[PDB]
């Protein structure tokens, strides 16, 4: 037999602030 | 036999911020 | 025999806030 | 015999705040 | 024998705010 | 023997807010 | 034997704000 | 023998607010 | 033997507000 | 003194398709 | 003083396709 | 003095395609 | 004194694709 | 005295592909 | 005296793929 | 004297790919 | 006197790829 | 018999401050 | 008397990629 | 007098692989 | 009198691999 459990609680892997991919700037 | 139990708690994988994918700025 | 069991709660993967793909922007 | 169950509850992937693709600004 | 079983629950997938394909501005 | 169902309750997919494909500006 | 059984409750995918499709603007 | 039962409840892919196709405008 | 069942109940696919195909303006 | 100009030359703000403001379908 | 001048040209607006403000099917 | 002027050519803001308002479907 | 000048060419905001306000599957 | 100039040329925020505002689906 | 000088070109803004808002998937 | 000056050339800004805002998928 | 001029080429800031802002797998 | 079990706390894994992948600037 | 000049050549802050802001995975 | 010059050549800033913002995996 | 001269040549400041802000994992 297999098994495998997982629980993720309340405010898991949330973002509450700024996540910006990639910034190009001049002056 | 083979399980898998995943379980995702209220307020996961939200976002309540910023998320920016791509930014070019000239000035 | 083979499971797979998943639960998502109150506020899960839920936009509260600002999500932007792409941005361009002169002065 | 194959299952897979899985429960999305209250407010799961909603958008309350703005979702934008793309945005081209000349100034 | 194969199942599958999904649940949405009260508001899942829905939009309150702002959804915006394409946008772009001169000034 | 195969079975699949799905269950959208309330408010499931609904727009109560703005919803703009594309948006072209001049000022 | 093949099943698929599929349930809308009350308020599905209904508008009840704006959807635009396409939108220009000189000023 | 195959089988699809699909039930639409109340309000189901009702407008109750705007929807606009394609929209120009000048000023 | 095949099956299919749909059933619509109050007011599904109704419109209680606007629907514009198509808008121009000038000023 | 206050002056406002605006031209639309041949096919603007044109259908050439398809509108459709709201579909409902059970299969 | 005050002046506002709007120009439509050849086919402005017009329809040479298919608008629908409505549509409910079935099966 | 106030001056605006705004020139849209030749097929501005014209679809030649396919603008859907709202869909909902079942199995 | 004011001025503000805006040009749009051939086929600026224009459609030839498809756009979707929203959409809503069931299976 | 206060200018403000701007110029789109041929194919400025046209849509050839797909946009879609939101999407649902059971399976 | 005050001045502000945009310019855009042929393609500049525009879709060729798909952009899409939001997505809920049960499988 | 004040002066500002942007130029954007043949495809900027523009989307030839996919872009997703939100994402939720239970299998 | 006060200048700022800018510059974007061919193909500034555009997107070829995929852009996700946000994602959630159960499995 | 294999077996795996993860607990991830309230707040495993979230984000609260300035994700930026990365960054280019001039003067 | 003040200036700033910048320049963007061919292909400047494209994405040719994956961009993904946030990914949440049970397994 | 002052002056500043930035000069970015072909392709400067761009993202050719993968972005991601933050990662959460159970297994 | 102030002067500045800042050159990027090549693909400067680019990314070919893999960004990962924050990662957690399980076993």
């Amino acid at each position: 037999h297999h098994q495998k459990l997982v629980f993720f609680a309340e405010d898991v892997g949330s973002n509450k602030g700024a996540i910006i991919g990639l910034m190009v700037g001049g002056v």
